[PDB]
C-alpha cells in the first residue's frame, strides 16, 4: 500500500529507467547474476555466460533487460493496480522458470542497488523509501500466487 506521493515517488524514479531502459536493465541483470551466480542457472540463454564481460558484451542480456523492465515498469505504471499484468508473470515465473521467490527479493534489491550505483546522488531517501516498496509489493503480490500454485 503506496501512497499516492510514493507512487510519485515511484514513478519519478522510474523516469531515470526508461532514459535508458537497457542500461538500467542490462546492470540490474549483471548484478543479480554476479551477486547470485545461482541465479544465472535459471536462464538457459546465459548459463554459458562466465566472466562479467561476457555478460556485458553479450546484446541479448540487454535486450532480456529491456523485456524485464519493461515489464516491471508497466507494473508500476499501475500504481498498485496490477492484478491483470502481474498475474502472467506470477504464472510463468513459478511453472515455468521455477524462480523462488528470493530470487525475486535478489533483483530487487539489484535494482536499488543499480540504481545508486547509476544516479549517486540522485536517489534521495525518499525515492529509495518508494521504490522498496513499490518493489516489496511486486513481490508479495507474487508472493500470493506463489502461495495458491503451492511454488516454492
Ligand atoms: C522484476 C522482476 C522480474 C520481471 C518483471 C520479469 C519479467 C520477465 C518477463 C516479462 C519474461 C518473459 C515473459 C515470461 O516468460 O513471462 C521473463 C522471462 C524469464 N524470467 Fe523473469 N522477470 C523478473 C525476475 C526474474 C528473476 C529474478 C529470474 C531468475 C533469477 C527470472 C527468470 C526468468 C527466466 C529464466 C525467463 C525466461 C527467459 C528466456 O529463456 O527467454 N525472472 N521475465
Amino acid at each position: 500500500g503506496l501512497s499516492d506521493g510514493e507512487w510519485q515517488q515511484v514513478l519519478n524514479v522510474w523516469g531515470k529507467v526508461e532514459a535508458d531502459i537497457a542500461g538500467h536493465g542490462q546492470e540490474v541483470l549483471i548484478r543479480l547474476f554476479t551477486g547470485h551466480p545461482e541465479t544465472l542457472e535459471k536462464f538457459d540463454k546465459f548459463k554459458h555466460l562466465k566472466t562479467e564481460a561476457e555478460m556485458k558484451a553479450s546484446e541479448d542480456l540487454k535486450k532480456h533487460g529491456t523485456v524485464v523492465l519493461t515489464a516491471l515498469g508497466g507494473i508500476l505504471k499501475k500504481k498498485g493496480h496490477h492484478e491483470a499484468e502481474l498475474k502472467p508473470l506470477a504464472q510463468s515465473h513459478a511453472t515455468k522458470h521455477k524462480i523462488p521467490i528470493k530470487y525475486l527479493e535478489f533483483i530487487s534489491d539489484a535494482i536499488i542497488h543499480v540504481l545508486h550505483s547509476k544516479h549517486p546522488g540522485d536517489f534521495g531517501a525518499d525515492a529509495q523509501g518508494a521504490m522498496t516498496k513499490a518493489l516489496e509489493l511486486f513481490r508479495n503480490d507474487i508472493a500470493a500466487k506463489y502461495k495458491e500454485l503451492g511454488f516454492q
